[PDB]
DNA sequence: ATGATGACGCT
DNA sequence: AGCGTCAT
């Protein structure tokens, strides 16, 4: 149990879009649409970088961080759109764009968190409780839910994929207590017809496929995002956690894809999410900290409290290239030349920040990069005063060129990096 | 060695 | 403040 907290007090939803930078350029041009393609940075060498892939490639085996030349050799007939070149560098802005309209729509249902160019949280509980207002007691019909996978469904008592959706959905619509509008499940089954709704009117005024998450915290619901892609949604409920993390390995779960999540594997000797379970809660805050060990505590129960935050807008600007191998900077006439180009995309960006969304960078973060990986190697920040290339491309030089241990440039900087950031209104 | 981003934690 | 981790 009666005291125990089971985390089921929101229902919190992730969307993502399908393929991105790939549906992106397949709206703008119709040659691409329905066929293997990417999206690729450069073309010099070996092609250029598979950035995104669409789905029909990656049945080939297609993959990001493959070079186009080597992609061909898997999926001879591939097409590819090319990122806009400005400045000697890549320029995402027909992307931010893309983002910006997906991410205004979304706006319209619920707040949001924008996760990523792609991605967004949303909390739905509040919209939930009005739906449940209305709609009062009434059952929910299938129909109500034409892409919705209810995991862990069906068990017990078809041989094609949509015979398997289906039937997981009836016994989950048969089983739903509708009259108890305080049911962690209903809440999320509503949620999930919410998401359909919001799903439906992102394609309709975009054009764009996206998959969904619905779940009672953010993890869940980005774990739940990618169970069914492309263009399907999942509902993970608090009941279908113990199978799921089961056989779940660790770092499928969001922030344990990395060092954290090794550690936990190597220290424990596990490999399951659910295997956290047979640990106290000083146990893990022992080994990984009081922070991270009272997360994962909950966590593999399906528990976690990370707020959905209200932020629309990036909080940083940044400007980046990098200049691998031969390409390095060497001379100080090139880092200044690229600084410049850096500053002038900056400011461009800036300059129509400040209009939009009324506001203005105070600071001016510096980031460069060694050949040989050295310690980004440095960061360095100065005042951002006034959006203005040259000044900006002259403070950034001003301070980093203490770093230089040489008109000569050492060592090689293979990568530059400018960020505008700690915004004040207006 | 996708190269271009972005959010947040630690000290 | 400057570096590190984790992610799209
Ligand atoms: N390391 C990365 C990962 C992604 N992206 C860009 C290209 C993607 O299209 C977009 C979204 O990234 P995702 O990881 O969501 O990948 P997609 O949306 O392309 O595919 P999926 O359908 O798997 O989400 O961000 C990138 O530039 N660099
Ligand atoms: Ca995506
Ligand atoms: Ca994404």
């Amino acid at each position: 149990g009666p005291h125990m907290a089971t985390g089921q007090d929101r229902v919190v939803a992730l969307v993502d879009m399908d393929c991105f930078f790939v549906q992106v350029e397949q709206r703008q041009n119709p040659h691409l649409r329905n066929k293997p393609c990417a999206v690729v940075a450069y073309k010099s060498w070996k092609g250029g970088g598979i950035i995104a892939v669409s789905y029909e490639a990656r049945a080939f085996g297609v993959t990001a961080s493959m070079w186009a030349d080597d992609a061909k050799k898997l999926c001879p007939d591939l097409l590819l759109a090319q990122v806009r070149e400005s400045r000697g560098k890549a320029n995402l802005t027909k992307y931010r764009e893309a983002s910006v309209e997906v991410m205004e729509i979304m706006s319209r249902f619920a707040v949001i968190e924008r996760a990523s160019i792609d991605e967004a949280y949303v909390d739905l509980t509040s919209a939930v409780q009005e739906r449940l207002q209305k709609l009062q007691g009434q059952p929910i019909s299938a129909d109500l839910l034409p892409s919705t996978y209810i995991e862990g469904l069906p068990q017990g008592p078809t041989v094609q994929k949509e015979g398997m959706r289906k039937q997981g959905l009836f016994q989950w619509l048969d089983s739903l207590q509708i009259d108890n509008l305080t049911s962690p499940d209903l809440q999320l089954t509503v949620g999930a017809v919410i998401v359909e709704e919001m799903r439906a009117a992102i394609e309709r005024e975009t054009g764009f496929q996206c998959s969904a998450g619905i779940s009672h915290n953010k993890v869940l619901a980005k774990l739940a995002c990618g169970l069914n892609k492309p263009n399907r949604q999942t509902l993970v409920s608090h009941g279908s956690v113990p199978q799921l993390f089961s056989q779940m390995p660790i770092r499928k779960i969001r922030s344990l894809g990395g060092k954290l999540g090794a550690s936990v594997i190597e220290i424990l000797g596990i490999e399951y999410m659910g295997e956290l379970t047979q640990f106290t809660e000083s146990q893990l805050q022992s080994h990984f900290g009081e922070k991270n060990g009272s997360w994962l505590y909950a966590m593999c129960r399906g528990i976690e409290h990370d707020p959905v935050k209200p932020r629309q807008l990036p909080k940083t600007i940044g400007c980046s290239k990098n200049f691998p191998g031969k390409t390095a900077l060497a001379t100080r006439e090139q880092v200044q030349w690229w600084l410049l180009q850096l500053a002038q995309e900056l400011e461009e960006r800036l300059t129509k920040d400040r209009n939009d969304n009324d506001r203005v960078a105070t600071q001016l973060v510096v980031s460069i990069r060694v050949q040989g990986d050295k310690r980004s190697s440095l960061r360095r920040c100065c005042a951002l005063t006034r959006y203005d290339a040259h000044k900006m491309s002259h403070d950034a030089f001003t301070v980093i060129k203490n770093c230089n241990t040489s008109t000569e440039w050492s060592p090689p900087l293979t990568m530059l990096f400018l960020c505008a950031t700690k915004f004040s209104a207006s």
